[PDB]
């Protein structure tokens, strides 16, 4: 039964439901794809390129198996990198990556082999012959992707998005406004950034107003490219009321290597968030908040590869509710907000929070949590406290095209398995199941973000 | 089959168990019913009155579905309020309310239709014709409710409880001593309250001793009406050792609009809790503690409807163990205490706490948590750490009569499903399962509170 | 329906093949609370009570939770009376792992397939009495196929019986494990007496940090020489930061003179000692086990009466794990094999992601209140979805009683095999790798990690 028809499906009801939704087009509110690569439409050369070269999950697991970096991010050939992953792939059994990579192979290349030393070479060769006919745009069309949203920096000119709107066929590729750098006054680089922003937008950014003026122009810049959302990464959401003169003072201090106090950083951040909210009210943008990623926990990884290189963890010790309280009461009914949490242990907080504010939505299982297990828990749980029906929608969070489909498949099977179970336990009539499941997989998120 | 016989049952064993307990009478340690309504024995007029008019859960989800307040707590006719709920009811699929309301329809009115715009009018008309023969006392008798306990304020006269003991034929309706207002010195009307209390009990309440004297008379007042329990709502249980002079100082400060320090509030609360424990020792009352409800989180709801209007949430950031420690060691073996937790994430704390103090009991899944999902997790989990057998007992927490039976059904099915499973995996012989299940559904709780 | 039979805990066919694959693998037990002297003396037990309840604080708890006075728990009533009370009340244990463990021992070891209750009490006591003679530790160690054990030992210990066990016990390797908690706990009443004992046995001026360290290192070398390969550490709130030796020295000297030390002093002292235990372990390549989250002696009456490990320790969800481990972890990144255990399952995600980012870190088995078919199913499925089930540190018995070993080991392997079975049948894992995964986790993996 490996990756077969009833993969992840445990009841008959689940199977009708999945059959009802499997061919719905993919709507992807958030991913880490680059538009330039779609516009250039260049094939891939290797399964390594496609599957491991830019997947930090793969790097992690690979390191967790005792495979030196030579073959992870280092200077060994793709083919060698590939052979090592396969050598060790059977130890990944149980973890979503094991399933995703195989799903790509079976659904995209139609190579139904199981990965291991024994199979490594035959798979490498079979994929090499097939990779050429494969292009992003061909893949986008094959996987029925209707809309994508990438994550972009306020400073970006959105050039490729422009070109994609022009020439890319049946996909809508929207940018998403992520102003985290702007917000992070603790980051070395903040100043260079604040300096770049004034440059690109024509503003005295060494002043808060000028920087805000620059952020607003950035936001308008994004509006004009069909953008409908802001993504925000926060460890401990701490939003309270922050005076402009204090904000102004801190902002100016920041331009002069002052080690700012925690209060200064916090005040600065609380303030910037309220301003992102104001900006987004004026455009009716969905405000996504990704809470709880402790980043660059692992020093050696930071100093060597830097961010997003495999050393971020979650922590359970976070004041969520009292930290969002001001923001949420402030934009109550005025702003669509979607909440994500990295520690599933915090679902209840966000879930109850969403139960009490019609403008707030619970996101899909986020990072370490997007796994059949996490999806089962996240959904069953969320269904019993708010409404499954308002789930913001599946998010690929993917760095690689092939994932899209397989990621989308996994999600829909699990969601359809979850509802199936409830249908068979007699909690949900089949009719409304069929409707619930369709809404969540497509109509709902489409309506919400677009 | 929706809401059929094996609703919530997943194994044969479960079915024997459920059949064993389905006809046991209902014992309801805690609910938010009014005795006056039971004594007056007035029929309801509408399914709206019966199902939505006073159910804040229904208010929540309706708001979560985008239905304006006009049709929630506003000025639209019951019939319009009803039609809106049904219009949108299919989006509730997955949430316990969807099941509860249908269960009432099927078990009480014998209307086996599924709620939707298509069905709205036919249901409304069928229920209107049947609602007359329906009364509280007839319903109490029908649903086999043997004992209820409402929640009452220390100031109450318990008049209708008196009347109900006199005239209500096969139900025992007991009041429950909830002294939260007395405890909450941060609340606006604390003073007015402290003033009322001395008035009804004849004490100079602007003095701690006089207030205490007043609370004790209240407690004796309750004793005389067959009361056997105190309910306490606490966000962050913080009980330590508080001097009467300090307590006395704070109490007097509180009578003169002093913005008291957090330490003053805390000390005053710590002190009041210990004195509630003392009072309960002398009467051997069960002390219920409901931990973790962040209330009136949503401002607009507070300013508009006020409390219990749909804006309370849970939060995971609570120091439970070290906050209960003083209390618990203090009343170790001297007081029956039941713990409830709003965030399921905190079960392990309370569960291990209960595992170490024979006077401490773990309550049923509490608020956002009473849902087939919540019950399954709460129970399996609790069973593996302490003893399912000492579970305090199912609690309806309901504001509406009809719920009682359906609430009681759901619970017993799930409980019986959970033990069924363990019987089928060979962890529990069927004989002790039958015993376990019967004890938990009736005998245990009845013995524990009565 | 069938209780404690062949498919006990098994919910799918795949699970059954997997379990049959591993049920006969020998037991490797990285951590337990056994005493080597009892193994060396090889003395039979007298009663089921002795064997099952006399020294099992879980049984003490549940009995107290059933309303049975201490007379019959740790008090002065005869074993037989203690036993009869336990049975009287045993049916109320239904659902809790102890109910299943004790029965498993009866059925797998004594072959007494009866179910425990008042009705059965006397017939079980009499059947076990006749069988208990032929039963010995060493006979049991051989019967239950235990290849390796590791006890928990205090740095002051002379490891005498471990010596004798190496010599005369054939078939089993009984290793000591270095637990320096007392040394670390400067808040404890007898810390000083301890610090004094340590210098005595190791010949050092312990009123001094260097001397105490010198003493700890000698203890560590003392353990090395008895084939020890691990240190166990119990911490509530791991708070490891950077602590200067002069401050450490200052605090240590203060501690020798009844000074109520400040929380910072205690914390500093602990942070410092942990980094030093890490250093000592680097030099020997010892596995560093950290058991996080036990609030102990929470219940006073139990403390004043029986003291520690008597049934009054609880878990708490309010712990800063990640930022507390951060210095340690970044400090020994790639240099030290660390295994993490968490007492509140709600903290798994932290340790699990932590382990996902450091190849030298391993997630332990479900620990205390969590080792239960329920805890194991959750712990495992969960861990599988975030790091690799395949690197699980390995099952740990944690047991204070021999008979448990096998039953403990059985429960675990069934559940592990039930969990993997499920994923095999949902089509997430080919059967070949499942067979491999399951065998690795049950034996080869844990063996190579600790040994």
């Amino acid at each position: 039964m490996f990756l077969g028809e009833d993969y992840l499906l445990t009841n008959r009801a689940a199977v009708r439901l999945f059959n009802e939704v499997k061919d719905l087009p993919i709507v992807d509110p958030h991913n880490h794809l680059d538009a330039k690569d779609i516009v250039e439409n260049k094939p891939w050369n290797d399964i390594w390129e496609v599957e491991g070269a830019t997947d930090h999950y793969v790097w992690e697991l690979m390191r967790r198996c005792g495979v030196s970096e030579e073959y992870i991010t280092g200077s060994r050939s793709n083919k060698e990198k590939w052979l090592a992953l396969a050598k060790v792939f059977p130890r990944f059994v149980g973890n979503p990556t094991y399933e995703w990579i195989h799903l790509d192979l079976w659904r995209r290349f139609n190579i139904k082999k199981v990965i291991s030393e024994e199979t490594a070479e035959e798979i490498w060769e079979e994929t090499k012959k097939k990779l050429p006919e494969m292009t992003p745009q061909k893949l986008l069309r094959d996987m029925k992707v209707e809309i994508l949203c990438t994550t972009d920096d306020p400073v970006s000119t959105l050039e490729h998005h422009r070109k994609a709107k022009e020439a890319v066929e049946g996909v809508t590729i929207l940018p998403t406004w992520r102003p985290d750098r702007a917000m992070n006054v603790d980051k070395e680089g903040w100043r260079e950034y604040v300096e770049k922003m004034g440059e690109r937008y024509g503003e005295d950014t060494s002043t808060l107003d000028g920087f805000l003026n620059a952020l607003w122009k950035s936001h308008e810049h994004f509006k004009e490219h069909g953008c409908v959302a802001s993504d925000h990464a926060l460890l401990e959401p701490s939003v309270y009321y922050v005076d402009e003169n204090r904000a102004r003072a801190v902002h100016e201090k920041a331009f002069s290597g002052e080690k700012l106090t925690q209060d200064e950083i916090n005040d600065y951040k609380a303030f910037m968030m309220v301003q992102f909210g104001k900006m987004n009210q004026e455009t009716n943008w969905v405000t996504q908040l990704h809470i709880g990623a402790l980043r660059d926990y692992r020093d050696s990884l930071f100093k060597t590869l830097g961010p997003d290189s495999g050393g971020d963890i979650s922590t359970n010790f976070l004041r969520i509710a009292e930290g969002l309280r001001y923001f949420l009461n402030e934009f109550d009914g005025k702003l669509k907000i979607v909440l994500y949490v990295l520690d599933p242990t915090h679902l209840p907080t966000i879930s109850t929070i969403a139960r009490a504010f019609p403008n707030v939505y619970v996101g899909a299982p986020w990072w370490f949590n997007d796994s059949p297990f996490g999806m089962e828990m996240h959904l069953k749980y969320l269904a019993s406290v708010d409404l499954l029906y308002n789930l913001a929608g599946m998010v690929t969070d993917s760095r690689k095209l092939l994932s899209f489909g397989s990621r989308t498949e996994m999600f829909r099977r699990v969601l359809s398995n979850v509802v199936g179970e409830m249908v068979e336990k007699g909690q949900i009539p089949i009719k409304e199941a069929r409707e619930l499941v369709k809404h969540v997989s497509y109509d709902g998120p489409k309506a919400l973000f677009f």
